């Protein structure tokens, strides 16, 4: 078991060394630039429509927001570090995209630890669970066809020149939706949109989350 | 080339942010102008039991510092960059009649351009003093809130708007409240006692329930 | 030259904050007088099910430290500056009958003058203990709340007001509550807990539902 | 020998922390088993308008690390100590179906024992998804919530319970809700995407309006 | 005035000698146990929620303890007998309500008073929601509720508690509160658990109150 004990100690030293090599010894990645655009993949896992407030036209959602991207500055050779193929790290240690809901009515509440997973190909996976209030008229929610609301997500400060967005699919993952929610989901889609606004020449990109729902009976 | 671009940005940031480090803010001898513009998104609620109304808007702030200027050719034709608002000086623009601390809805990041201008656009939810009486009539109700520096007079920070028309192109079409008009107007207030003039931007909103 | 004003400002602040260790707070040997003045902006809410009332006001704080003074001639004739409240010592002025933590409505920035004078004016929303019984009568209701240091007795911190009249000139004219009177009065208190006198400023507000 | 008791404790912590390499968290090579146990104190509220229920409980977490071991003999027979949760690694245990961020009710301090085991017990108020339909009947309502690592799969973190019976010995005897049963059960599952198994502890509560 | 400058320099020298010169106190231990004195000053019962059985109290919680590592001879420091310091600069006890339902909200500055004998006084003002059935509050007999306070992580072998009296101080109780106080006591308690070997100490705050008439 001495050998086993030693192998454990070595794997610890190797993880600490990989983290030293990527961070502490190398620059904090400054973010994407026009010559060097970054694509961030987004996908939503809708867990619950908690509340629909017809007195203020706000609706509260809980969901997991999957964010994926990939950087060269986060790559490593797993054979240089004892076959370490990935690691968990505090979101504070790396750059993360400023993905923002554009029509929230209260600051998002974070429901999960701010830790991401980094893989040897340099891909990052960060999945914040969130409670969000957003502008939404729930009239029709007490009808067969229910209510329809939409909310757009995207970078706040990086245009389409610097950050692009994609989805893997336009279907929101509903396999974890709360079976006894006050509201049943009729459909939920997530769709990339590209936009040009009157002012600027930068194209603007978002993912539009559209939810159709009604009072469960 | 990727590493080169990345290197250029990091070199610029280094030159700017610590070589002659944190900017001490404006003074009478080195004053500054902040341009303000509002993009009104939603009147979320009106409480006539307390005379508070809740607004959601984007507040566009713009200013310019010589200490933020650079030549793009010296840094790989980098014309701009994004940085955390805590890495730079920011103006203390404040609503003068809020009743609750402002809630911030957008990342605290700004865009700096090679000519030394900064654009910082905090999205905000604000509760402020407002009597909604009449909001359910044809005339609607009218409320106003002033914005400006808390600690700097007009001798250190001037305020400006590009237009006195609030941007309503993003106003929530299914809001409980419709906008009849919204203006943003520079005001100057002088006082006999103190020789410094005080500057604000008055946001005036006229609004009504739907019909 | 604009450059040189900046260098001068940064150097003054480095001399005052770095080229000397901070002010340790007042002592019995070196007591401190703080002047307080209230600018009452709004009575927002009066909850008769809980006997709490919510106020919005500006609280003016003034004091003076020999350790903050300088000769304007050594520093390009800079006579004053703005600085973050965290850079200097600030008095721990506390509402004695609050029922919730004070909510801060203004930026935490103070103004320091070359004579050692500091002016700090936090805007605050406060819930405090108050029976609003009679608020819906001509006579109105009456409430009070004391402000003073939490940890310094009158031997270390003394309080003053410039007047006994709360500044009502910015009071919100469409508030649900009209102010009948508002006074601020220094009091010398003896508490059974402690052999040292404690000083407060007592804010008394008389108000009623509006006509 | 009390100054010596003190000096020994300081050395131990200095030895373990500000010296020896600290744990970088568990890996597929060096996995960690975390024991969870719940002490249910109160069901505060059941909201049938939103299907949320608020619980107050103590969450017992226990794990063991070689890098936290020591021989009490080298340290004045110190067998355990208390230290801030921020000095050591702690597991990211998370309710999978909360609807608000958890509110912590107890200080963030852990107990570490010479065998390298750590005991951390945060008291929490949790809102989670729960349909309380039937709570006003004899059969009562049943709700469940899963707890597990957010970012570590079963390959890095395994979970266990010491018992499948929730500790009810501190349940508030005058709660609006009576507990009919509460269990805590380890579960394993996979998702068609991934080969790594996922481990949680499922907290199942049956409760009804008290009579 | 040079005298004032000199006192200030002594106070700074003391604080630096006490802290940044002596490695922060690691907390009490089996061999170095500590006694914490607790007293409550009840200011208000703000709210009694009968739909959730939560009651909200506003009170000052007095805490006192003494450490050898904080003592000094005034004669070596310009006869300073005491000073005020941020509560972050020193160890403070982890005194906790055992049946709160919301995190405590702090109403006073986090600053304590240390005196040359090594003793410390820290008095945080707090609003607390805790588990309490206010049934009977609108009657002559009133309602009775209780809430324990004690260390969360130290047992009786490391932290003992004491009260100077078993009567809660009511002299600052708000005279126009919705609720009047029939009685309020604060009593040291020793408990043992089956889970654990060591005995546990708390102070039990019992309050009897009713709707004011
Ligand atoms: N000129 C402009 N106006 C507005 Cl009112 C918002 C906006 N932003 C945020 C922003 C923040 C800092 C610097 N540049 C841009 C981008 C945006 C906002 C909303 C939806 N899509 C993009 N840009
Ligand atoms: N003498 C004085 N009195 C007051 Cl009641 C406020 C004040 N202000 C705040 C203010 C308020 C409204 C509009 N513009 C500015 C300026 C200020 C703030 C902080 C420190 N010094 C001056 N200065
Ligand atoms: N002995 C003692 N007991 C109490 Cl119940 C409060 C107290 N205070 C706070 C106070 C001061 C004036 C008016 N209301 C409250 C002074 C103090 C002393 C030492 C540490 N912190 C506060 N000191
Ligand atoms: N074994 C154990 N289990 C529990 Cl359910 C709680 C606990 N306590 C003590 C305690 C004392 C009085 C009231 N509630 C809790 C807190 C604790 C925290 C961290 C390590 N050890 C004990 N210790
Ligand atoms: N692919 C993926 N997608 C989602 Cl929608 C969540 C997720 N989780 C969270 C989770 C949720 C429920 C039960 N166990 C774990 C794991 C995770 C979180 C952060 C980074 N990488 C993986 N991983
Ligand atoms: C019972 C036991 O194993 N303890 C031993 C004992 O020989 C020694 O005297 C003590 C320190 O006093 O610690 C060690
Ligand atoms: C350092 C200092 O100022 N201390 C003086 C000391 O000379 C004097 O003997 C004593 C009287 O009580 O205290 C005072």
């Amino acid at each position: 078991d001495y050998k086993d004990d030693d192998d454990k100690l070595h794997s610890q030293a190797n993880l600490m060394r990989l983290k030293s090599d990527l961070f502490n010894r190398s620059p904090m990645y400054p973010g994407p630039t026009k010559d060097d655009p970054l694509t961030v993949t987004l996908g939503f896992t809708l867990q619950d429509i908690v509340k629909a407030d017809s007195s203020t036209n706000e609706v509260d959602l809980v969901y997991y927001e999957q964010q994926r991207w990939k950087l060269n500055s986060l790559m490593w050779d797993p054979n240089e570090y004892g076959n370490i193929t990935d690691f968990r790290t505090s979101a504070a240690d790396i750059w993360t995209p400023d993905i923002t809901a554009y029509s929230s009515t209260r600051p998002v509440q974070v429901l999960s630890p701010q830790i991401a997973v980094v893989t040897h190909d340099g891909s990052v996976m960060f999945i914040p669970a969130q409670r969000l209030s957003f502008m939404c008229d729930p009239t029709g929610v007490d009808s067969e066809e229910g209510a329809t609301c939409a909310v757009k997500f995207g970078s706040w400060v990086y245009s389409g020149f610097e950050i692009d967005l994609k989805t893997d699919t336009d279907q929101v993952d509903l396999s974890s939706y709360y079976a006894s929610s006050k509201y049943e989901i009729l459909s939920a889609t997530q769709t990339r949109q590209v936009q040009h606004y009157s002012c600027c020449p930068e194209p603007y990109i978002d993912v539009n989350l559209v939810v159709k729902f009604r009072e469960r009976r």
